[PDB]
């Protein structure tokens, strides 16, 4: 129950600063698949990777409308170290190739979806994901690496413009599983 | 640790109230008020679901669940009062029999939207502007004597019973992911998180 | 020169209020590819139906081969809704959201078919200069003359800004950059 | 009749020119001042390629190719002045050689947009809010003593030449057309569409 909520919050909080392994948050979201349906205000439900063969793909149960959700690490700068103009700092290149990345994948799952959806249909695996819509998400960084006010509003105008991708940091995406404790007292 | 279990109780309680009336009157019952009366008891569902602590229902705020009263009566007046309601979201309760595509077919697997589903996600964004307006005026004068809300947007309105068809769920799904400010979410899709909560705290 | 852009607009002001025949405007654009070709500030050319094969243009980038999809109705098409959902709000008409709709289902087809659609121009010797990169879309219906009230340009201003990945352009908003480049040489 | 054939020659002639300077020292002059001044006295080309007959270069304000004395020096005061120049088309001019991804592979296949490109992007914008916030001060002063410009933003930098493959050129395009409120578009692009004006008058 909520002390399962609380135990997750305990392993974020542990390696929140220390952990810099893609492999060791896949897994910690894999276990716990109800962290990264919180993100989507529809329901979601998890596809197995068979279904589609450190990205994780959740469909709408209703819709089969599918969302390609990429984990990177808390550790991934999410601003460059210098900066372009005073005041003005400029996106760092592991976050801006994590956004191209995954729209190349997605572009690629809905290229591959016939070759995908038979070879399901061969192997018994039934196809709950429908490629409709370009949406996807970029886990990344922590916000609360950004301590000037220009690296916020810096950072802030980029995640601002983008049009199918949704930058979440670690720490906003626990901030959910840490606001449903304090919605529950 | 022995109250958060008591918690954990009293959050499934108050979850399953809320899908009992639902299981029980989603067809007979359709009248707007009754439909955003229930779910305005049990905003904190809301809160979570749409992932904000401060949402904003009709003419009343509520955060973290909580009735925020108001003496002044304005919707607006909290909104300037409390600089931590600045991505508030706006809600606006439909009837679940609200049609969400055209009966008819636009084109061979095309299906329109419905006029009363495009007619709300327009209202909310109509509603939107005037809160921007009134609390711009309300800094126009603090000034005088002596930024903007921008909240997000969210209409709940039908349910995805009716699109008994491929196309009808496709065309539904690229109407409602085009919008950039508004999130329309079917009264079936909305419950049906209520469920999920409920198995993620049993 | 000019005197090409000023028969254009003939055309347009002769038949904007009479034609209300799909195929008539596809033939003048097709015609005058320029006249589509100002929309997108980048370089785009016109890419034949034989390559690629509901009125529809396909304009790609000469460098990054980038492919947009224009979807063409009548200028007659209505804009938004007759009647008003509630007191100063109007709906988008079904006409405009089912067209937004449909652009966007041929876009999500010519993408997953594009594996296919490459190798047929393989056997048949055609190139394919087009690449499906980004699902952008483009509808031209209606013409913004006709929203006479100002709720009724208010409305239909919340939807138009409201899309994603498809810009909702009328009839004269397109023409008048035909007629801007006029003024702008004169 | 008779002066159209004038005006097609003096567009004609003004487009080819621009073209000579472009291809005399693209591989040469690296000064981002040298091109600010070559295209902003060819204003009315951005006109037509931006659709916009209004275009915000630096602190000048330029309304369909001609130069607006602006005697305040403040480019706010012009468009609270003029209502009609309101959604005017805020363009910054770089050097051509500026990287537009970054010489190494991010990963197999995808290519990071290059700190100068993503740089001039978030300057734009930054400019954008300035004037903004300047614009809502002058119209904030003239409320006491007795709306939002959101102008759109342009970046010109970089040539295509650099992307010498597949993978190049779509890592470019899935940044560029990915940002909402600002377009980029290469010097070689840039002048690619000169190339078409001429093809469309001669």
């Amino acid at each position: 129950g909520i002390a399962n909520l609380k135990k997750v919050l305990s392993v974020w909080e542990s390696n929140k600063l220390t952990n810099t392994s893609e492999k060791f948050w896949q897994s910690v979201l894999k276990e716990n698949t109800w962290i990264l349906s919180q993100i989507f205000s529809n329901p979601t439900v998890l596809i197995n990777d068979e279904a589609y063969v450190v990205d994780f793909l959740y469909a709408n149960p209703f819709s089969k409308d599918a969302v390609l959700i990429a984990i990177k690490t808390p550790s991934t700068p999410l601003i460059t170290p210098t900066e372009y103009r005073t005041g003005v700092y400029s996106a760092h290149k592991d976050l801006t190739g994590a956004v191209t990345q995954v729209l190349t994948y997605k572009t690629t799952l809905q290229r591959e979806y016939q070759n995908i959806d038979y070879n399901n249909y061969r192997q018994g695996i039934k196809t709950d994901f429908d490629i409709i819509t370009p949406c996807c998400v970029v886990i990344a960084g922590m916000f609360d690496t950004l301590t000037d006010t220009a690296h916020r509003h810096s950072f802030e105008l980029y995640r601002k413009e983008l049009k199918n991708v949704t930058v979440i940091t670690f720490d906003e995406l626990f901030e959910r599983v840490k606001g449903l404790i304090k919605l529950l007292e």
